[PDB]
């Protein structure tokens, strides 16, 4: 007979010449998350997938699972498919077409029309493909990206997907190239007020058939204004182009005045460029540009445009919380305006090139950008083996038509080349960053490092001249001499350097070690709260309630609170800023609750996002953020009270003594009480700040008082030790001249009270009118408050989302880091207090009506208006029609269409209407092939895709391979195989008789049967999966990175050279004749003073993944000696404080390694250790000397990585497929699925 697929919503695309050189091309994308199907082929049906609008992440909608990792979030990657296909208009017969693509995660390959036109493994780095050659003109054409974000990729939350706007660029055979214009002012510092130079280069590329003469038209006026504003003029004289030639064209104008870019004043202009051949204008290509210029000095830092500025920065990486990679712009705005809000002036996009949203947004909102292009560089971190360390140092393929940058050299080259190409006239961009930590988290020799750092220099100088490169070094703080000869190239190509994780006096340390040099805080504090929680003051470890201490106490090993941080870069003009670890949290590297390796951390759920951020992933301010705002913000005032003023939630010590804590830029502050129903506030206390201000002109604020902190830092802020009671704390702020700060201008929390129970939710909407896009978002704040309207400090009710009306909610969050609730669901738990909803808007104008509800609380309800995008039609027009446009049919027999399809409209009104469909050749109903077939509705053409089948041998049989306690994922449907060798493209929807998912927990061969029904024939399907465990390769020593090697014993018993057993040798110096042994360490001292035992302990920056220890311990004749077998004893943990055993296996080697040393080597399977303490125990023996002692020269603590390995071969043995391969009756499939051999 004939089957047909099931309607589908077909929506109609199409490119003509009546579009804008570059349109927007996120609309009307098929996914599916598939590792197993192939849908490269235009004919392939995709009637069943998800219909999707980009930006799209398809990580964010995936389950968590502990056989993930902590630092992506626990969630999983994967194989992502998009589709779209469109026809493009006869009128574009002539015209070049390309695809861009901000961003996609990761490792992309792009076919157009069936042909693959190449491959980009970096995710972040944007790039281009050619479609003109492959082209069907007035014809369908169907694109096809395949996404594999094969974990693990990444130290933090990837995404993945198409997670940043698509965009096609139509132009003349004649046009400026990709980002073909390059601006420069050479003497604007010195022309600033007058007339100022600008000197343009162009490319512009001749692809067409005949030499071309070109003049090139260029205009600077303000953005957004009309080109009778220009400033600025000029014409070029005729250049000569060759054919398929591409040319630079340089030319000047003269700015009449441009008003500077600033961050007060961020001004923009539009440089027009028109490339002319006779009287026509061929293309015409607009650049943003802004007037502006940097300096660095290395004593006094940064300036922007002649006047001194303080960098004061944060670290953002890309993630938008709940909505995951998707780099919506509205998110990304919102982010940057709660920063501008707590005084911050520039963002370091860590680690890796932001959207151009981003840069778009700092463009406009005048926020300073240093983009970093990379984190690490040849060698990759934490053992994910497959994040761009794998790629950085790879060649491009000569078939790889991938564009945007310079495919000469490396990936490393086009992806930094690429970022500069497109960012290159961003007045925001200060520096280009070229890595991060490159030589943290990693194996191996690091001598290489210095080189390739000067290469990265040499290229980002090559690619921008006009802007200092930079990196972020944690290993300056460390004195490694790498990252000396790093700094001093960085110096030398004009670059500024950036220490991360420096304290005071570090920073003086380079100062004086390095006077070169112009050096900033590129990362620093690495601070770790949460919100609202207040019950203890302590922190940087694992909590039992899995959260952190909102007091600013809790900070990770290798960095320090934000009192610290900040302190030690206010007080140094020559520390030019800090950029703080981090803005905002983000999904992953959940420290101290961190997880490099596979695995739950603690108890399920573990927490999954971070602790870092000074606003929550929900855009909810941490306390600290008041502090920033009080050191940062100099357009607002900031009196700010922690903690909240409850029973349950203050932390009493001292007889019922609250510390409480005032952040305020205010020069005195006096604290006073109320008690619950009275009236009178009593004064608690009043302290006073010095106003120091640095020589080069920064002004900050130290408590000096008799009861000020003993540790100076601390000092920043004022803190009173109040009991505890029932009532109100407040505060008043006076001014320098003792003038009353008004008690309405504060910022902040001016006083905490004590609450009644949960009663009502307050709900407000951040914007009460948005764009009916498809794109903007209203952000919806949900508090618990009492009767009275004071938000509830512990409060965690549930709240349920009802949106109604012309939007949809697309996220809900709480920033609580273990809370694993779906981010696209209805519902969710508050957390301290707060909860938050997004809501998109739809593509037609209307009314959104959102209500918060929650279990015997009052409801709220907020209403958004969307309003339509200008000039779009207000009479209904066409959307979309609802059909099955996928026929298979049997041969001889004539197809059988639908005689009407539905119709949908602007008004969302649906009309059944019908379709005259064009006729059927009789020749093509016995061809056994495929075709298409138009139809016309409403004035439209519809089409539909029919092939033909004579008859049909098998369908091909299955095989994958899932790790152990994965259950293997069955394909949806199965290819056709006729009795001729052919194999379809035509594949039939399989019903498995599945085992049970206990099945996949045990390794071996799993054989599931499934059947398909095909033109009402049965036929018979067998799946053969393989389950498999890990494969663990161990790898060298990391011993050599550690961050700090202690030491038990005290310091005046201790003996010989600690540091040695890191050194890399294993030898042990005889040092005969006394004195402290360079080479080894001992506890003779402490064994002399009759002690038993030593421990000494590894602390590392990041968790390291260990798979192996091998102790080298030696012996002496006098006293030291091997230990007992089985005594000595290892143990790790994430925070310095909670420990557990290594479950490990010793084996003391049969013959001494070299004299007088033995290697002891511990076994055991990978696990994560930020620390390593190994206990050391003495022998049970006797000595010359009457001392035993026990002596190590090294302890190597060697690394290990993780692969599951599904196989490639389509060969045969025993029938049976070598590497698993599914064996069809012998047509074979490799257990990767894409390589089929027949023979
Ligand atoms: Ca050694």
């Amino acid at each position: 007979t004939q089957m047909s697929s099931t309607p589908e919503v077909v929506y109609s695309s199409a490119v003509d010449s009546k579009q804008n050189r570059t349109s927007d091309f996120d609309a009307n994308w098929k996914f599916m998350l598939s590792d197993s199907v192939q849908a490269q082929d235009p004919a392939f049906d995709d009637s069943a997938w998800q219909q999707v609008d980009l930006p799209h992440d398809y990580s964010i909608t995936q389950k968590y699972s502990q056989s993930n990792e902590a630092e992506s979030a626990y969630l999983p990657g994967g194989t992502g498919w998009y589709r779209k296909s469109f026809t493009i208009d006869r009128d574009l017969a002539g015209k070049r077409i390309a695809i861009n693509f901000d961003g996609v995660y990761m490792n992309a390959t792009v076919w157009f029309n069936g042909v693959k036109l190449g491959t980009h493994p970096y995710g972040y780095s944007p790039f281009s493909f050619d479609l003109t050659g492959n082209a069907k003109f007035g014809g369908e054409n169907t694109i096809v990206v395949k996404v594999e974000n094969r974990l693990p990729s990444s130290r933090w939350y990837s995404g993945s997907g198409i997670y940043r706007d698509v965009t096609l660029t139509v132009t003349d055979g004649v046009h400026v190239g990709n980002n073909g214009v390059a601006i420069k002012t050479p003497s604007l510092a010195t022309q600033n007020g007058g007339n100022v130079t600008m000197n343009l280069t162009t490319k512009v590329a001749n692809d067409t058939k005949a030499a071309a003469n070109i003049t090139l038209k260029q205009t600077v006026f303000p953005k957004g204004g009309k080109t009778d504003a220009a400033i600025g003029t000029v014409t070029t004289a005729s250049k000569s182009i060759a054919a398929g030639a591409s040319a630079d064209v340089t030319s000047t104008i003269t700015a009449a005045s441009p008003k500077l870019w600033s961050i007060k004043n961020p001004n923009l202009y539009t440089v027009r460029t028109e490339v002319l051949n006779g009287g026509k204008v061929l293309d015409t290509y607009d650049t943003e540009y802004g007037f502006r210029w940097t300096g660095f000095d290395a004593t006094s830092g940064f300036s922007l445009n002649g006047e001194k500025v303080k960098l004061k920065g944060v670290s953002m990486h890309h993630d938008q919380g709940s909505l995951g990679a998707v780099a919506n712009r509205r998110a990304i705005e919102r982010q940057v305006e709660i920063l501008q809000k707590m005084g911050v002036n520039s963002i370091r996009t860590t680690h890796n090139p932001a959207a151009k949203a981003l840069i778009d947004v700092c463009n406009e909102k005048g926020v300073l950008v240093v983009e970093e292009v990379f984190d690490m560089w040849n060698r990759s971190k934490n053992g994910n083996t497959e994040d761009y360390g794998k790629w950085f140092g790879q060649a491009i393929a000569g078939d790889n038509a991938v564009l945007g940058g310079d495919k000469d050299e490396t990936w490393a080259k086009f992806d930094l080349t690429s970022t500069i190409n497109r960012d290159r006239n961003a007045p925001s961009v200060i520096m280009w960053s070229l890595g991060n930590e490159m030589m943290e988290g990693i194996s191996g020799s690091v001598s290489g490092f210095p080189a390739t750092s000067a290469k990265l220099v040499a290229w980002t100088k090559a690619a921008d001249s006009t802007r200092p490169m930079t990196y972020g070094d944690n290993k300056i703080k460390a004195n490694w001499n790498e990252s000396n000869t790093m700094g001093d190239n960085l110096t030398a190509n004009g670059g500024v350097v950036g220490t991360n994780y420096s304290d005071g006096a570090n920073y003086d340390k380079i100062r004086t070690t390095h006077p070169s040099w112009a050096i900033y805080g590129s990362e620093t504090a690495s601070a770790i709260n949460s919100r609202g929680i207040y019950n203890r003051t302590t922190g940087g470890a694992q909590s039992s309630d899995k959260q952190l201490t909102s007091y600013d106490n809790s900070a990770v090993g290798w960095g320090a609170v934000a009192s610290s941080a900040w302190y030690d870069v206010v007080q140094r003009d020559f520390v030019a800023g800090t950029y703080v670890w981090t803005g905002f949290d983000y999904l992953g590297e959940p420290t101290p609750w961190n997880g490099t390796g596979s695995g739950a951390v603690g108890s399920w759920p573990s927490p999954k996002n971070s602790y870092f951020g000074i606003v929550d992933t929900a855009g909810f301010p941490k306390d600290t953020y008041y502090f920033y705002q009080s050191q940062w913000n100099d357009d607002v005032h900031t009196l700010h009270i922690l903690p909240a003023w409850n029973e349950n939630v203050v932390a009493k010590g001292s007889g019922n003594n609250v510390p409480v804590v005032v952040y305020t830029d205010a020069a005195k502050v006096k604290l006073y009480f109320t008690p619950k129903g009275s009236t009178e506030k009593r004064l608690i206390g009043e302290k006073s700040f010095t106003k120091k201000t640095t020589a080069a002109g920064y002004t900050y604020q130290v408590y000096e008082g008799a009861d000020k902190d003993s540790t100076a830092h601390k000092n920043m802020y004022l803190t009173w030790n109040v009991p505890w009671a029932e009532g109100t704390i407040s505060a008043e702020a006076y001014d320098e001249n003792n003038r009353l700060i008004p008690e309405g201008s504060t910022e902040g929390n001016a006083s905490v009270t004590t609450t009644g129970k949960a009663a009502k939710l307050k709900a407000d909407a951040d914007r009460k009118t948005i764009t009916a896009d498809g794109k903007d978002l209203s952000y919806i704040e949900v508090d618990v408050t009492d009767a009275n309207g004071h938000i509830v400090p512990d409060a965690a009710n549930r709240v349920t989302f009802d949106v109604k009306g012309a939007g949809k909610l697309v996220g809900v969050d709480n920033g609580s880091s273990p809370d694993h609730d779906s981010y696209q669901a209805d519902n969710r738990k508050a957390f301290s207090g707060k909860v938050l909803a997004i809501v998109q808007s739809t593509k037609e104008a209307g009314e959104i009506t959102v209500t918060a509800k929650a279990d015997g609380l009052q409801s709220s309800t907020v209403k958004i208006a969307t309003t339509a995008v200008p000039g779009t039609s207000t009479e209904k027009t066409v959307r979309s029609f609802y059909y099955s446009r996928n026929y298979y049919v049997k041969t001889g027999n004539k197809p059988i269409l639908p005689s009407d399809v539905e119709v949908r409209y602007s008004d969302g009104t649906s009309d059944r209407q019908n379709v005259t469909w064009d006729a059927v050749s009789d020749d093509q109903i016995a061809k056994a092939g495929s075709f298409s077939v138009a139809g016309t509705v409403a004035g439209q053409k519809i089409s539909v895709r029919v092939t033909m089948i004579d008859e049909i041998g098998a369908l091909l049989n299955y095989s994958a391979s899932t790790p152990v306690g994965t259950p293997a994922v069955l394909p949806g449907s199965r290819p056709a195989v006729l009795p001729d060798g052919t194999v379809t493209s035509a594949n039939f929807a399989v019903d498995w008789t599945k085992p049970a998912d206990t099945v996949y927990n045990t390794a071996g061969t799993v054989k599931v049967p499934g059947t398909a029904t095909v033109f009402g024939k049965e036929f018979k399907v067998t799946a053969t999966i393989r389950v498999q465990r890990s494969q663990v390769t161990i790898g060298s020593s990391v011993s050599g990175n550690a961050l700090r090697l202690t030491q038990n014993i005290p310091a005046d018993k201790q003996s010989d050279t600690l540091d040695a057993i890191k050194d890399g040798s294993t030898t042990v110096d005889a040092n005969t004749g006394g004195g402290a042994n360079p080479s080894a360490w001992t506890n003779w001292a402490y064994s002399k003073a009759g002690h038993n035992t030593a421990e000494i302990t590894f602390e590392y920056a990041t968790e390291q993944q260990l798979g192996q220890i091998v102790m080298y311990f030696f012996r002496d004749s006098n006293a030291v000696r091997f230990p007992d077998a089985g005594k000595t004893k290892i143990q790790i943990s994430a925070d310095g404080k909670n420990w557990t055993d290594l479950a490990a296996t010793e084996t003391i080697a049969a013959q001494e390694s070299s004299e007088r040393v033995k290697p002891y080597t511990y076994d055991f399977a990978p696990v994560g250790a930020t620390f390593v303490k190994v206990t050391v125990t003495n022998a049970d023996t006797t000595t010359p000397s009457g001392v035993v002692c026990a002596g190590l020269t090294e302890i190597e603590l060697k690394t290990a990585t993780s692969k599951f390995v599904t196989n490639t071969s389509a060969a045969l043995s025993s029938a049976e497929g070598e590497g698993n391969a599914s064996v069809t009756v012998v047509i074979t499939e490799s257990e990767d699925h894409v390589t089929r051999k027949t023979f």
